[PDB]
């Protein structure tokens, strides 16, 4: 039994827009994120992952949602962090250009199914 945990960043600006990436579900939207390494905490992981993939250092953030998946010999945990303040400007730092999408025009169906409960929550408030 081993764990695989993913730190996910929900970067939201002042205009209720979120920074998302598009995939080449050939065009579904996704949140930036990556694996939490051994010896690294969930908070340290989302900061590092965003610094590496998006070019920002999250300063003000909180746990927005936590999803668990139990498969044979593997437990998966997705940590979704709502990032409201940061240093830097999001961009395709490692070739993964993202884009700002307003929540008013976003549909959960545009994201892979795992994101459903997160999008619903984002659009409520
Ligand atoms: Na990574």
């Amino acid at each position: 039994m081993k764990k695989l945990q993913i730190a996910v960043g929900i970067i939201r600006n002042e205009n209720n827009e979120i920074f998302i990436t598009r995939r080449a579900m050939a065009n579904k939207l996704e949140f930036p994120g990556g694996k939490i390494e051994m010896g690294e905490t969930p908070e340290q992981a989302v900061v590092r992952e965003l610094q590496e993939e998006v070019g920002i250092t999250p300063q003000h953030f909180s746990l927005f949602e936590k999803l668990e998946y139990e498969f044979p010999d593997r437990h998966i945990t997705l940590w979704f962090w709502l990032v409201e303040r940061w240093e830097g400007e999001p961009w395709g730092k490692e070739g993964q250009p993202g884009e700002w999408m307003s929540l008013v025009g976003l549909n959960a169906d545009d994201f892979p199914p795992a994101n459903e409960p997160v999008i619903a929550k984002l659009k409520r408030l």
